[PDB]
């Protein structure tokens, strides 16, 4: 399946999963501090991806800083 | 399964997922602030998504920047 | 590559999209309206098969673009 | 399955789509008006495209404008 | 599943199908008048398509112009 | 890539494109005429597993091109 | 399936099919006279293709002429 | 390609690289510690569907590179 | 499935089929006078194949002549 | 099914494959001395696998050169 | 890319293509003599998951060649 | 399946295949001479490959020569 790529460039960066289904709602934060690295996956749980703060992202259609 | 990129260029960008089926409603808006992103999915329950305000979104087909840049890819 | 898409962007106001029904018969079975700068990205599925494009749009599908509308 | 991108080049332009199976008849004309834009799949009920009037068209095989 | 592009060059472009199975014999033919343009694919019931008449054809293994350009590709 | 064709443009008049038959058998089951400037493309088939062509023509396969004929 | 083009570049060409299973023996001979083109498949019956006389062969590993 | 993985090679002392649950709740079920210069090549499975990594590291997926960090 | 093309460059050249199984023994040589082609494909029943005799060889690795040419492609 | 090809740069190198599964422990440590090479897959049984000491390492992703080259490819 | 092969070139005489076999115990089933110039075109098989090859032989497999004996 | 490519460039070069399953242990060891090549897969009883001495390999990733 596919997957994001996301690097914190400042703290208190988070990323949100939000549910698959009928229903959307967000069903997980993780938190990333300065410099550290999410790499995560589309699922069965999670079809959408939020991300907020600033940060460098990959995804397969390219990259996206700031 | 395809999913697009929307990055928020001002506040309270719309990303609205359009129902699948014979019948078209928005069953959900999420809201951006200014620098958010969103890669979202179509999925069994979202066929089509509708973006509102300055953004910028990238698919398989390319990129199509508010006021900036618009590149098939 | 087993579902595709396309990408409409409307350049100026009041920009229709408008789906097709699949099947034997065909008739307009929804209509989207767009404002300047506004996008829609819209599948073909089990009940579109066909999208018309109606105003000033730039348009971008697996076979390229067509913009100035 | 394959799709056709029509753009009308001039008022009038006409897509029609031919049955698929046995028999071949026009099931459908779809008219389009100048700078009109329509992106049509190959169907259970479609297996043949016939575009009348000047046009811009796009498939996997590329352009034909005229 | 395979289709061809016919643009017709001049009036009265015949494109026929031939039938697919044993037999062979045409089972439709499509005029085209002069600049109209037939996307056909081949199917269940067509296994063969013959055009007669000044065209430009385009399919998967290149261009075929009549009194013109032949390009692989 | 799941079924291949040819495609036979007639270089002059009286261009045979002739099927062969698919099985333990092989014997011409069609000849098909081409005047000159006719094109014809033709599947490999469930009947149909080689293709003869006599006369002037110039031919696609997925191979690339032969002309001058 | 795999397919190989033949065009004889003399009279008398011939293309002959040599069958699939555990026996070998040629099961049909097609003449080609100088010129005419035959494309033909590997199949269910023809596992083995030979090609005598001067042509012109191309398949998918590239050409070979004389 | 059925099956996809990162490769993280510390570039610093202490950096952990931690699997997040598969499924509808996603907790750490794992944090593996990386010295200096070790390398870690890490598959996503049936229960990691998240990968975190913190510290100094080089890392390299299908996407490209994320290195000096 | 693949195939070898073999081009005889000599008389008597012998393109031999060994057969597929647990043993290994020659079911089948085929002989090609000089200038004639034997494209052949691996099948249930042949699962090597061995030339002898001065040959231009192509197959999906590339191509090996004898006293010539020998690259990869 | 992926693999990863490991070269020992010095001796006592260790290749160190981790339990597929809800659990993550080391199951096995294979030794490297200096110039050997480890082409290993993920399997059932390993679904991650760590290298500690000196390596030259390839992936699809491309290459890790303790001390030397790191290359996306 | 369903199944794959080596070709081997002899560029002397004696060389020795041999295969391994298949499943848990491993012994040489087979081994082919070449001479000078022969060709030798070998799949993998339900029988043969390795192939050793000694002598003076050019070699060429989906990863490139090996030459120069 | 995968396979790997190995020429021995000193005498006494092993080749060795580790057992795929829960346990691993080696299966077997090929000697190889200076010179001599083996092409070796991964297997059902084979899923990591051990090369001692020096040899010049190819995978699917590249070559390794030393
Ligand atoms: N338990 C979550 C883990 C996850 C994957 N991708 C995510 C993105 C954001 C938040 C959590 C996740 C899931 O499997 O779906
Ligand atoms: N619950 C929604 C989440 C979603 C995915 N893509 C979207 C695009 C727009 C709005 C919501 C979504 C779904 O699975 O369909
Ligand atoms: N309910 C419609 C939504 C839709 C998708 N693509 C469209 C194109 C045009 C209009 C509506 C749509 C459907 O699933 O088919
Ligand atoms: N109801 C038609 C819609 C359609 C698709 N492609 C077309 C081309 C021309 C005319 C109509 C169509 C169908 O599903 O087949
Ligand atoms: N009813 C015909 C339509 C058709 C498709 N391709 C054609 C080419 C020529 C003539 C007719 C056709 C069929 O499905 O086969
Ligand atoms: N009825 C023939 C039509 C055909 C297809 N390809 C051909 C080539 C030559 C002659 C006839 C044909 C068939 O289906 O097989
Ligand atoms: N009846 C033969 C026709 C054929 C295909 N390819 C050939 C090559 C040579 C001779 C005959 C053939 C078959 O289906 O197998
Ligand atoms: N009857 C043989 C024909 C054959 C195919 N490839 C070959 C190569 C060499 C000799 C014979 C053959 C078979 O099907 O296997
Ligand atoms: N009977 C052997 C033939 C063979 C194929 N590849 C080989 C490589 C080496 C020696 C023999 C072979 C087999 O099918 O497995
Ligand atoms: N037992 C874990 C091992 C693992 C794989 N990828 C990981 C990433 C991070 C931490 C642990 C892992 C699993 O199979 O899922
Ligand atoms: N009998 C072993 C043969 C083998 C394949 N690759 C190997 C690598 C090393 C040692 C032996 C092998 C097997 O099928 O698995
Ligand atoms: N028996 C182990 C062998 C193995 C494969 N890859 C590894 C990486 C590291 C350590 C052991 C291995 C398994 O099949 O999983």
């Amino acid at each position: 399946s596919d997957f994001v790529v996301i690097k914190a460039l400042e703290d208190g960066v988070n990323v949100i999963g939000l549910t698959r289904g009928a229903d959307t709602r967000f069903h997980h934060s993780e938190k990333l501090d300065k410099g550290e690295v999410l790499i995560a996956q589309f699922t069965e749980h999670t079809s959408a991806i939020k991300v907020r703060g600033k940060a460098y992202i990959q995804t397969r259609h390219g990259v996206i800083e700031s």
